[PDB]
Order: structure tokens, then sequence, then C-alpha cells
């Protein structure tokens, strides 16, 4: 059919600009450590910011007490409140209420995006039940983790640098988010006082290294993406102060604003770019994260519908809306293992609003999906490789003696959920390492840790009471 060859034509330049050869992921990684240390040296028009996060003593085992915690939050936020016992009992108790952020506080008033969440505050604390106590006359402390690049003054005071992944409210940009909730909590009655202010990616490696000595990273890979790892002191020229105690500091190194002529882009990241919220930011994570790769599949399928009548003769309607076709969609027909895709198909047919579909049209569809969660994932990859190669572990020990134990936590709804990105980016990250480095790194689970690791933060910088 003529229509098959212009299908054939679409799908093989998909192929050529996707394309992420292992040697080319090497060199993206290496880009990725000569960026890092752009942003390191306060390097101007530095893509990573690489934010010091006043953060220079991860948590040891040893908190006690009781402390809250605010979790926000691309696409949700949650209230958390926890029991600490100490080295031996540790969470006593733990209590959390999860709440999605409805559409339009992305986009509003910083007033209502943070009257909102604090009033989900208000009604948790009025339940503390009896498991959890507070000596009299002490003042309840909380840990926030803001999951958004902010300029850090404090362990418990930042500016807001930019928004991200759908976020868009103006009026914030410069101003202080920790005082911003402290005002929003005191016009609910609020006796709380926050002392510790993270990135979800800082919060994460918090609450990994809690339950795991070895947790040297986090990554995040959910609406956005954006990774923070353990830096010497002395290795951060832009640093003045003294130095820490520990010769330790973490880094929210806000790798989504990462940009390289070596990342295989195409003109649909062009476009799915100058249509965006923010656009020329975050090109990295657009290409990785949950918030964009259905909206990748989309512009590819509709170049087919419309270049190759793969839907019929007319272009569906529905598939020429921006954001119809949702990760969690494109996830779903991913793993359709049917001999004719009727799951595959029967998504195809809410998101495009079509009666039907060729066998033939599932198939592309499928391998669609399978390009771009692919390109996703190996970057990804590519990433976390050039965390290692900072960190001086991707290569094992020389003097043949001594592997070292190198733990990562991963935390996202992408990597949780997407089965096939998961599995594609440890199997692409153990081939980057060597099958000698590999079997030193562990990919650890730690979703939503950035909870109790706001916790645990806000904890050692206590008041106290
Ligand atoms: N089944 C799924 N398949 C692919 N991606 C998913 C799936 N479920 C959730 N996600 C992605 O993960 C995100 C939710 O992850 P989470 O870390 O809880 O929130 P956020 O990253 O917005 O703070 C969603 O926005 C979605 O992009
Ligand atoms: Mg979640």
């Amino acid at each position: 059919e003529e229509r098959r060859r212009r299908a054939a034509a679409v799908i093989e330049e998909v192929e050529q600009r996707f394309s992420t050869p292992t040697a080319l992921l090497r060199g993206i990684a290496d880009a990725m450590v000569e960026e890092m240390e752009r942003g390191l040296r306060a390097d101007p028009h530095a893509p990573l910011k690489m934010l010091i996060s006043y953060v220079d003593n991860l948590p040891t085992g040893d908190e006690h007490g009781l402390f809250y915690a605010l979790d926000l939050g691309g696409t949700n936020f949650r209230v958390i409140r926890v029991q600490l016992g100490g080295r031996e009992k540790r969470v006593v108790s733990q209590q959390y209420e999860e709440v999605a952020i409805p559409p339009h506080l992305m986009v509003g008033t910083s007033m209502e995006l943070f009257d909102f969440i604090a009033a989900e505050l208000e009604s948790f604390v009025k339940t503390e039940g009896e498991d959890f106590h507070l000596p009299e006359g002490r003042q309840r402390e909380l840990g926030f983790t803001f999951s958004f690049p902010v300029h850090q003054t404090s362990i418990s005071s930042g500016t807001l640098i930019k928004w991200t992944k759908g976020f868009s409210i103006n009026g914030t940009v410069g101003e202080d988010v920790v005082a911003e909730l402290s005002r929003a909590m005191e016009r609910q009655g609020l006796d709380m006082k926050v002392t510790a202010l993270v990135n979800d990616t800082v919060g994460t490696l918090a609450g990994g290294r809690y339950v795991d000595n070895d947790v040297a990273a986090a990554v995040i890979l959910g609406t956005g993406t954006n990774a923070a790892y353990v830096e010497h002191a002395n290795a951060i020229p832009k640093w003045t102060g003294l130095l820490p105690r520990s010769g330790n500091m973490v880094i929210n190194m806000e790798w989504g604003n990462f940009k390289s002529e070596r990342l295989p882009r195409s003109d649909y990241d062009n476009a799915l770019d100058f249509e965006s919220l923010n656009p020329g930011e975050q090109i990295y994570e657009k290409m990785i994260s949950g918030m964009y790769l259905g909206e990748i599949v989309r512009r590819i399928l509709l170049k087919l519908a419309h270049d190759a009548s793969l839907f019929g003769d007319v272009v569906p309607t529905k598939l020429e809306q921006r954001f119809i076709l949702r990760t969690p969609d494109m996830s779903a027909m991913h793993h359709d293992t049917s001999h004719d895709l009727k799951h595959l198909g029967a998504k195809l047919k809410d998101i495009l609003g079509v009666a039907d579909t060729s066998l033939e049209a599932r198939y592309i569809t499928l391998h669609v999906c399978d390009l771009v969660a692919e390109r996703g994932a190996r970057l990804a990859a590519a990433g976390i490789y050039g965390i290692l190669k900072k960190l001086g572990r991707d290569r094992v020990p020389s003097d043949g003696s001594q592997k070292q134990r190198t733990v990562i936590a991963l935390d996202g709804g992408l990597y949780e959920h997407y089965k096939k990105f998961r599995t594609c980016l440890e199997a692409t990250l153990a081939d980057l390492l060597g099958e000698e480095a590999a079997s030193s790194v562990v990919v650890k689970l730690a979703n939503d840790g950035s909870g109790i690791g706001a916790a645990l933060l806000a904890a050692s910088h206590s008041q106290y009471a």
C-alpha cells in the first residue's frame, strides 16, 4: 500500500533520531559530569544548578521525637507524622494522608496553593492520635519537601528559582517558600515551625540512608525527573562559608535542565518544548519524565495518523488534543501481550475516540511506545552513570581487592509502575557499568522517601521543642 511505505518512513526517522547506542550514552554521561563541574563552580549559564542543600549530615538512626512532614509534590501532596524512637526503636508510629493536587492550583495564586495544603495539614494534626506525644509547651516541628528548584539560604529557608512539571504560579519566583507556607499555616491557626526545607531528591536520599547506610544518591522519576547525591564540600568551588564538620554536602543537581547537543532530540521534541509551559527549560526532563512520555507518543501517532491514515482516512479529533494520551495510558498499552493486542486496542478506542483499529495499527502503536520509553530509560541510565562517575563509582578496585557497595535510591511513579521502563533503565545502567562494576551498584526503590526523610532532617535540626 502506498500508505504502508509512508508509515515506514516516519517510523524510520523516529528510530534514527531517538537512537541511543551505548557509545552515545557514554558521551552523554561524560557531558553530565562536565556540567556538574560547571554548576559547582557557579559558572554562568550552567544548565545544572547544583544547589547547595545545607544538608551536611544525613540521618543516622538516632533520631527521636515526634515530627511532621509536608511533601509537595508534582501531582499530589502528602502530610506525614512519625514518632521516632532512636537507634534501637526507630519509627514507633507512622501515619500519612495523600491528596491529589487540583489542576487549577498548579497555575493559580500562590496563596491558593499554600492555603489548600495548609488546610489539609490543619485537619491532619487535629486528628493526632495517642500514639504520638508532644511534650508540654513544645512547638510541633515540620520538614518541608518542596519538589521544585530552590536557591537554598539555610537548612530551612529558600527562594523559588522557577516552577517545573506543570506548575506555573506568578509571584512566587524570588520568594521564600518556607515563609509562604508559614504564613498560610498561620492563617489556619496552626502552630508549627518548619525546621528543614529540602527538595524531594534530597529528602529521598535522607530517607534512603535512614534504612541503608550505602545510599549515595537519589534519582526521582515521576511527573518530572531530578537527582541528588552526596558531594565532598571541598570539591564545590562555589562554597564560601566555613566547611561542614562532616566534609559532606548533598547537592540538588536539578538535572532535568540538562541540555547537550549529544541528546538525541527530534522535531517532536521541539514542538513539545515550543508548546510547553516552560519553553526552553528542562530539555532533558522532557525526554524522560512521566509528564512528557505519553505526549511524545501522541505527537508521533499524530504524524502517522496524518501522513499514513493510520487510524482511518480522517485523523481522530481527540488525537490532536495535547496531553490526551497520558503516560500511564502509554504504559498500559506497552505491556499488552495478547496475540491481537486487544487491551492496547481498547485503550486506543478511549483515547482516540475511534471505533476500531487495524492489527497493524496496534503493532505500530506498540512500537512507538517502545521507542519513546526506550530512549527515556536509556538517557536516564546515562544520567545515573554520570553520577556514579562523579563519585568515582563507575570502576571497581584496581588493587584488585574490595568491591564497594553503592546504593541509589529511586522514587517516582514512572520508575515504580512502568515495568518496561524500569527494566530497560537497569539493563542499560548495568551495560554502562562493567559486569564487574555493576555487581557493586544497587538500585533501591524508596518511593515517597522524601516524606520521612524531611521529617528526619527536621528532627536533627529541632529547636528543640
Ligand atoms: N502506571 C504508570 N505508568 C507510567 N507512569 C506513571 C504510572 N503511574 C504514575 N506514573 C507517573 O508518576 C507520576 C506520579 O508519581 P509521584 O512521584 O507519586 O508524583 P510526582 O512525581 O508528581 O510528585 C505521575 O504524574 C505519572 O507521570
Ligand atoms: Mg505517589
